[PDB]
């Protein structure tokens, strides 16, 4: 039925753009379909959603859920600071850029010289950091997503388990793929259809309200 009745949630989604240039970028391969169906998910459980949305060219802005696109990792930043105070529920999907051009050229770039790589601010961060501040009362759950691979040094779970603590969010979606908790519980996230796996997702976090 409607779980979320009463929730505020704000969920991020897409892949953010760092310009160079009017014409030219720096992105990744972030669809934010996984993102949107989470969105759809919790509207549809009676959740009053907003989501913040980066690259998703083709997708379609889910019904019931108010929309906020903004196209860069600082935008992303802004914006989820604005809306973050209201939200119950933080779902930050949104495949951030680490890196950012130094400068941007106000006219499009016509061998040329190197580009100089920035780091981005980390936007999870900044809200798990605001909440233990006692800054964001109404925040209740924070939830995080990564995509982890196996290396020399450890296991993808390996990898996934350190992250889910130094990001200090409650609840890590790991991509096959995992649902990890931060009590300690491991669930596992069987292939399926994006929506079967929002499912999950949602679920996990209702689970959490509850202990909460
Ligand atoms: N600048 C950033 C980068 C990451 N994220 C968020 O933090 C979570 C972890 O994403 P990930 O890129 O895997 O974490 P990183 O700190 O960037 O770790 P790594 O350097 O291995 O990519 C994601 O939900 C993402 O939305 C963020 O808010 N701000
Ligand atoms: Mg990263």
């Amino acid at each position: 039925h409607h779980d979320m009745a009463g929730v505020k949630a704000l969920v991020t989604a897409g892949g953010t753009r760092e310009p160079l240039d009017p014409v030219r970028f720096i992105g990744n391969r972030s669809s934010g379909k996984q993102g949107y169906a989470v969105a759809r998910v919790l509207a549809q459980r009676g959740a009053d959603v907003t989501l913040i949305a980066g690259n998703t060219a083709g997708l379609i802005d889910p019904a019931g859920v108010e929309m906020v696109h903004i196209g860069s990792a600082t935008q992303l930043r802004d914006a989820v600071s604005k809306h973050a105070p209201d939200a119950n529920v933080l779902v930050m999907a949104a495949a951030v850029a680490d890196f950012r051009p130094a400068h941007v050229a106000a006219a499009k770039i016509k061998e040329p010289s190197s580009i100089d790589l920035v780091r981005n601010d980390d936007v999870l961060a900044g809200a798990v950091r605001a909440r233990a501040d006692g800054q964001l009362p109404n925040m209740r759950a924070i939830v995080g997503f990564a995509a982890e691979t196996g290396d020399a040094n450890g296991d993808v779970l390996f990898h996934a388990r350190a992250k889910l603590e130094r990001k200090g969010c409650d609840l890590l979606v790991v991509n096959d793929g995992w649902l990890l908790s931060a009590d300690g519980t491991e669930s596992a996230l069987e292939h399926g259809s994006k929506t079967l796996m929002a499912t999950r997702i949602v679920d996990s976090i209702a689970a959490f309200l509850k202990s909460q």
